[PDB]
DNA sequence: CGGCGTACG
DNA sequence: CGTA
DNA sequence: GCCG
């Protein structure tokens, strides 16, 4: 098993599901604690036992395996021995981590936000929509979208929202292409959104595109919230039966010269890709983001045609976005 | 011990 | 600060 | 919390 998750397959189902569930309860509670290197190592234990091909039965299992030392192989113990972990319970009742859980989930509100709400003594939505002073216009849209917002996104929504995108895309931009990215390009049946990447085939026809489409989108009557930009995280009116409901939307735009490492970066998984950056950094040398791939000592940039030479120039075996679910 | 991803709005 |  |  090697070290890095991007050192090797991660499916989106596996084997060790309630294992895995546990570890990351123990490093969402460590990131409410601004503990980064603890939220690290926890997901990464969890990741790894995700690339697993069978369940762990016994705690020999775990012998050789990276990012499990004392603690997280105590957890899978208790859990192997009790189907419960005590530290794990107590966090999952405890008011602090559900409140930072419930703040940390409205859209425009972070750990800093929900601690200083948490020390204050706010504790539920409606402690925050009766001082709406204290939020901006991003918060009040995250409050009052929450319900909907809460709701997962299904695969079948997907279809119609890109449909609609392309129209506006179409329009702005002739020639201009939508790709679907994120967890859905994963393999995920259900998201908290729907993340679209947009380019032009002729490098430099998307400069200026994003306002141009965001402009055409609420014309349409579309869009319930958004903020020249490349990036907008939006929150959109979908149709149902009847009636609509509002999903998170995140629309990027990139030239086409950038577009393997923006696809790559924008698929993910959010461990993945730090997992990616990290081996790129540490063990070549090379310096990646969602713009490209760059070399400190030459001074040169990489291009790439696909997410397939991100591969190779990196030395990793490819990996399918399906299994990218680290 | 130092390090732990890397941007844009 | 928020966001991906 | 774990790796190197
Ligand atoms: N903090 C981050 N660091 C690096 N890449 C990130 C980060 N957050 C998001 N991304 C990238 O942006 C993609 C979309 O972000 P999302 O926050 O949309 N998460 P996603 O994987 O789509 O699952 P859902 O919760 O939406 O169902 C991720 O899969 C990563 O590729
Ligand atoms: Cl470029
Ligand atoms: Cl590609
Ligand atoms: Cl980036
Ligand atoms: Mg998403
Ligand atoms: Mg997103
Ligand atoms: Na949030």
């Amino acid at each position: 098993m090697p070290a890095y998750a991007c050192q090797r397959p991660t499916p989106l189902t596996h084997h060790n599901t309630g294992l895995s569930e546990a570890l990351e309860i123990l490093a969402e509670a460590a990131g409410f604690e601004g503990s980064e290197g603890r939220l690290l190592t926890f997901c990464r234990a969890a990741s790894v036992l995700k690339a697993l091909p069978s369940p762990v039965t016994t705690l020999s299992q775990l012998q050789g395996l990276p990012h499990f030392g004392e603690h997280s192989s105590r957890v899978v113990q208790e859990l192997l021995e009790h189907g419960v972990c005590e530290e794990v319970e107590r966090v999952r009742r405890s008011e602090r981590y559900q409140t930072m859980k419930l703040f940390t989930q409205i859209f425009g509100v972070g750990v800093k936000t929900a601690d200083r709400w948490y020390r204050e003594g706010l504790r539920t939505l409606d402690d925050l929509r009766e001082q709406p002073q204290k939020l901006t216009q991003q918060q009040k849209a995250g409050l009052q979208h929450h319900q909907d917002l809460s709701t997962p996104v299904l695969r079948s929504d997907v279809d119609a929202l890109q449909q609609v995108v392309e129209e506006a895309v179409g329009q702005a931009l002739p020639g201009a292409t939508v790709t679907l990215t994120g967890g859905f390009r994963r393999g995920k049946l259900q998201g908290h959104d729907v993340d679209f990447l947009i380019t032009h085939p002729k490098e430099g026809q998307e400069a200026g595109l994003l306002p141009r489409v965001m402009c055409r989108l609420q014309d349409q009557g579309l869009i319930l919230y958004h903020q020249a930009f490349e990036r907008s995280f939006c929150i959109f009116r979908l149709p149902q039966p009847g009636s609509w409901k509002a999903v998170r939307v995140d629309l990027v735009v990139a030239p086409v010269s950038q577009f393997p490492f923006a696809l790559l970066g924008w698929t993910g998984s959010k461990l993945f890709q730090r997992e990616l950056r990290r081996f790129s950094r540490k063990e070549k040398g090379l310096w990646l983001n969602s713009h490209g791939l760059f070399d400190p000592e030459q001074k040169t940039f990489f291009q790439a045609a696909s997410e397939e030479d991100i591969f190779r120039h990196l030395g990793l075996e490819y990996l399918p976005p399906e299994q990218r679910n680290a």
